[PDB]
């Protein structure tokens, strides 16, 4: 066995929900996913999704101050995971969202959990579909720097990045 691993299609069922979106009212577009958080099944070869990790954007103002830091919070180097954070942030026009698949690829991950990762980072995008941004980091500083997630928007104009980081 070659590619060891298979999504369980939910993986694109969760996904689908933050390509379109899927919004409407005040009382929805809030509750959108700003960092579905996703792992690897129990057989280590089927690609997942979480129930109990996955940020969202109105957060940052509901009870939550900076989404942007739950997210490595609960991305350790040992834990190694998918991830799709929306780039909301505020240019000097307007703000702005840029889905980034933000890859979390701990070098120093458990080999058990991340051979496959490695090695499955392909079969995810075979059914992404070569994802429009992303970002993959190994290092906490990596995953948990503001102007990292500033590198696929616009910096040169960017006066925030979740109107206060920047």
């Amino acid at each position: 066995m070659a590619s060891g691993v298979a999504v369980s299609d939910g993986v694109i069922k969760v996904f689908n929900d933050m390509k379109v979106r899927k919004s409407s009212t005040p009382e929805e577009v809030k509750k959108r996913k700003k960092a579905v958080l996703f792992c690897l099944s129990e057989d280590k070869k089927n690609i997942i999704l979480e129930e109990g990790k996955e940020i969202l954007v109105g957060d940052v103002g509901q009870t939550v101050d900076d989404p942007y830091a739950t997210f490595v919070k609960m991305l350790p180097d040992k834990d190694c995971r998918y991830a799709l954070y929306d780039a909301t942030y505020e240019t000097k026009e307007s703000k702005k969202e840029d889905l980034v698949f933000i890859f979390w690829a701990p070098e120093s991950a458990p080999l058990k959990s991340k051979m496959i990762y490695a090695s499955s980072k392909d079969a995810i995008k075979k059914k992404l579909t070569g994802i429009k941004h992303e970002l993959q980091a190994n290092c906490y500083e990596e995953v948990k720097d503001r102007c990292t997630l500033a590198e696929k928007l616009g910096g040169s104009a960017v006066i925030s990045l979740e109107g206060k980081p920047l």
